[PDB]
C-alpha cells in the first residue's frame, strides 16, 4: 500500500485552513543558548516525537546545534500536533510553540520547522530574489498573493538546493504551471528539495551560531592527502599497507573511480606473494568519543584468496591513560563480487580509542590480487539495522517494467524481528520514480516475539554515498508500525505474508512511499556512485516515548 505520498508544508497549511506568514510562521535578541530546552507535548503522536528526536540527531552530526528536555528553563520549544506544519521564528525568550501536524512527521519539514525557530526564514523571501527566481502572479491562488513578498547579513549567495525554499508547485491555481521557476534553467529540477539540509544551510547555520565542530562527527578518511588522516602503520606485524593513486589500468580509488588523473588513492594490501598468515596493520589516530556508541563505515574490495582476511580491531586506554589494550571487533572475507563493497562496524568505546585495519594474506598461490580500503567515516550514532546494495542500478531501471519489483536480504532488527525491503525501480503509481516499501519477514525469533508488530517506527534511507557526512543529503522517509495498518498487516508473517524461494521465507504485504525519489533526482549527487544503488534501514522500537 501507499502509507502516506510526499506534501509539502504550503500544500498541508493551506488545506488545513491556516493564513500563517510565509506559510508556516507565526506573527505576535532572537539567537539561541545551546542547548536548546525542549518539551515534547502529550497530544504529539508516537511517530512525531521519534521523527523529532531523530531530526535533532541530524543537528547534532551535521552542525554545534543541541537540544536538552526541559528542566524549568527561561527560553524553551513545545511541540504539539495542533493544526498544520509551523514555528514561531527565532527564541521569543517565554518559550515557544512547534506544530507538527497529520501528515508533517518526516525528517526535511521538521528540519524546516527547527530552522525557522533557530530564525532562519525561507529563501525566496530574500530582497535579491527578483535575480535568481520569476513568480508567475498569473498562477497563485487568490488572497494567497502575501506569501510571495520579500522581508540576515550571513553575506551567502542565493542558494536553490536551500531546505528552505518553496517548490514550483506553491500556491497554484493549476496543478499543471509553476509558480516559481529558476533563472538557470537546470534548478527547476532542484528547486524546493526535501532531502536534506543544504551545504549553504548549514555554512548560515554555522556563521549564526560560531561553530567550528559537529557533536556527533569523529572521524573520516579519503586517503587523498599525503599524511593519510594521521592513521600509522606498526612493526609488531609482518609488511605493510601501500598507497596506491589510481594509476594502473584497472585499478580505481572509490572517492573518484578514475575521474581525475594522479588523484583518487586507497590503502592497498597485496596477497599474491609470501607466506600465508603475514598481515599489516593500520591504525587510526587516538579519538575521544563523547558518547558511549559509534559507527565505523568504510569500503573495501578483496580480490584475492577466499582465504584471505581483513579484521577491524580496538586499541583502547588500559586505564593508565595508555592507549594499548586490543578487542577484536569485525571480520571480513572474499567472494565472487570483486566490485567495491560497504561495510559497518559498531564500536562501544567509552574511553580514547584507535581502531585498527588488519589485512591478512591466505593462499598466496591462489591468489592474483589483494585487500583495498577507501572512504571511511566514524560517527557516535548506532549503525543502520540493513544494508541492501543494489548493482548495476541504471541497467536494472532501462530493464526493469512498471511493476516488476527487487527485494533485499532478510534483516534482523534487535529486538529478533525479520524484516527487509521491496523495490520498484519503475513504478506503475507514480510515473518516473522509485516505489521503495517496507515488509516484516518470517524468522526464527517469530515464536517468541509479539504480534503484530507496533510502536516500531521504520526509517528507510537513500545514501548520498560522499565520504563526509557534513556534505552528504541522504532521502529519508519515516513510518510507524500500527493498528490502522490493515487490508493488521503486521501480524506474524507466516498468516498474513506470502512464502518466497529466494530468502526461503514469508514476506509482508508491502508498506511504503511510491514517489520515495524521481528517476531524475538518483541520476544527480551522489546516490549511483559506480552505479551501485545503498539503501538503510532502522526497525527500532520507540514505546518508550509514549
Ligand atoms: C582457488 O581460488 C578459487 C577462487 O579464488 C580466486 O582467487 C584468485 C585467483 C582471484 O583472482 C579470484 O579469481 C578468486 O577469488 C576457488 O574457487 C572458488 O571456490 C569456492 C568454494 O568452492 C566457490 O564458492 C562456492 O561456489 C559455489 C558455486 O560454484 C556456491 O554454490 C557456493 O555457495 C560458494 O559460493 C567460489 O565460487 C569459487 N570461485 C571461483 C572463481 O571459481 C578455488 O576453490 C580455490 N582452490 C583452492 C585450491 O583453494
Ligand atoms: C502554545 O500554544 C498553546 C495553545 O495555543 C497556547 O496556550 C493558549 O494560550 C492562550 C493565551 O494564554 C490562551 O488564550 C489559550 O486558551 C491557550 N490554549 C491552550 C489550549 O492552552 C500557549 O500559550 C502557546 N505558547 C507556549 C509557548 O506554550
Ligand atoms: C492547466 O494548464 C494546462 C496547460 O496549459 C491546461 O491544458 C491545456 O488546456 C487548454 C484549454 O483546455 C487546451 O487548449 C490545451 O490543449 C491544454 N494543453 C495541454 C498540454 O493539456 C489545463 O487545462 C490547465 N487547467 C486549468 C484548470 O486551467
Ligand atoms: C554490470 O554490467 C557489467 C557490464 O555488462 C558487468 O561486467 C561484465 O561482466 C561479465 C561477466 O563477468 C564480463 O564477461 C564482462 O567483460 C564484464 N564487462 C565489463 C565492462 O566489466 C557486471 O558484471 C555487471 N554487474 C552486475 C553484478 O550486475
Ligand atoms: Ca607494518
Ligand atoms: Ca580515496
Amino acid at each position: 500500500a501507499d502509507f502516506g505520498e510526499q506534501k509539502d508544508i504550503s500544500e498541508i497549511n493551506l488545506a488545513a485552513g491556516l493564513d500563517l506568514f510565509q506559510g508556516d510562521i507565526l506573527l505576535q535578541n532572537t539567537r539561541w543558548t545551546f542547548p536548546i530546552p525542549y518539551i515534547l507535548a502529550d497530544n504529539l503522536g508516537l511517530n512525531a516525537k521519534g521523527a523529532i528526536l531523530y531530526a535533532f540527531e541530524m543537528f547534532r552530526l551535521k552542525s554545534c546545534v543541541d537540544f536538552k528536555p526541559y528542566e524549568g528553563e527561561s527560553s524553551y520549544i513545545i511541540f504539539q500536533q495542533f493544526d498544520g506544519c509551523w514555528s514561531e521564528v527565532g527564541d521569543q525568550h517565554v518559550g515557544q510553540n512547534i506544530s507538527i501536524g497529520q501528515g508533517c512527521a518526516y525528517k526535511a519539514i521538521i528540519e524546516h520547522e527547527i530552522l525557522h525557530a533557530l530564525g532562519f526564514y525561507h529563501e525566496q523571501s530574500r530582497t535579491d530574489r527578483d535575480d535568481y527566481v520569476n513568480i508567475w502572479w498569473d498562477q497563485i491562488l487568490s488572497g494567497y498573493q502575501h506569501n510571495f513578498d520579500t522581508y540576515t547579513d550571513l553575506n551567502t549567495p542565493y542558494d536553490y538546493e536551500s531546505l528552505m525554499h518553496y517548490q514550483p508547485f506553491s500556491f497554484n491555481k493549476n496543478a499543471s504551471v509553476p509558480t516559481i521557476t529558476a533563472k538557470i534553467p537546470e534548478f527547476n529540477s532542484i528547486i524546493g528539495q526535501r532531502l536534506d539540509f543544504s551545504a549553504i544551510d548549514l555554512e548560515r547555520l554555522n556563521r549564526m551560531y560560531n561553530c567550528t565542530t559537529t557533536h556527533t562527527l569523529l572521524d573520516h578518511c579519503t586517503f587523498e592527502k599525503a599524511n593519510i588522516c594521521g592513521m600509522i602503520q606498526g612493526t609488531r606485524d609482518d609488511t605493510d599497507w601501500a598507497h596506491q593513486d589510481s594509476a594502473q589500468a584497472g585499478e580505481v580509488d572509490h572517492t573518484l573511480l578514475g575521474q581525475c588523473t594522479g588523484a583518487g588513492y586507497f590503502m592497498q594490501f597485496s596477497t599474491s606473494s609470501g607466506s600465508a598468515e603475514e598481515a599489516a596493520l593500520l591504525e587510526s589516530r587516538i579519538l575521544y568519543p563523547k558518547r558511549k556508541q559509534q559507527c565505523l563505515q568504510f569500503f573495501y574490495k578483496m580480490t584475492g584468496s577466499p582465504s584471505d582476511r581483513l579484521v577491524v580491531w580496538v586499541r583502547r586506554d588500559d586505564s593508565t591513560g595508555n592507549v594499548r589494550k586490543l578487542v577484536k571487533v569485525q571480520t571480513f572475507q572474499g567472494d565472487d563480487d570483486h566490485n567495491w563493497k560497504i561495510a559497518h562496524v559498531v564500536l562501544k568505546e567509552e574511553q580514547k580509542f584507535r581502531y585498527l585495519f588488519q589485512g591478512t594474506k591466505g593462499d598466496p598461490q591462489n591468489s592474483t590480487g589483494g585487500i583495498y580500503l577507501d572512504d571511511i567515516t566514524l560517527t557516535e550514532t548506532p549503525c543502520p539495522t540493513g544494508v541492501w546494495t543494489v548493482r548495476n542500478f541504471s541497467q536494472v531501471l532501462e530493464n526493469t517494467s512498471k511493476g516488476d519489483k527487487l527485494q533485499s536480504p532478510r534483516f534482523y532488527n534487535s529486538e529478533g524481528y525479520g524484516f527487509g525491503v521491496t523495490l520498484y525501480p519503475n513504478s506503475r503509481e507514480s510515473s518516473g520514480y522509485l516505489r521503495l516499501a517496507f515488509h516484516v519477514c518470517s524468522g526464527e525469533n517469530d515464536a517468541i516475539l509479539e504480534w503484530p508488530v507496533e510502536n516500531r517506527q521504520v526509517i528507510i534511507t537513500i545514501l548520498d554515498q560522499e565520504p563526509d557526512v557534513r556534505n552528504r543529503m541522504s532521502s529519508s522517509m519515516v513510518f510507524t508500525t500500527s493498528k490502522s495498518h490493515t487490508s493488521v498487516i503486521w501480524d506474524r508473517p507466516s498468516r498474513v505474508g506470502t512464502y518466497h524461494t529466494d530468502c526461503n521465507c514469508f514476506r509482508s504485504i508491502d508498506l511504503g512511499w511510491s514517489g520515495f525519489i524521481s528517476h531524475q533526482m538518483l541520476k544527480r549527487r551522489s546516490f549511483l556512485k559506480n552505479d551501485d544503488l545503498i539503501i538503510f534501514v532502522d526497525f527500532e522500537d520507540i514505546t518508550h516515548l509514549s
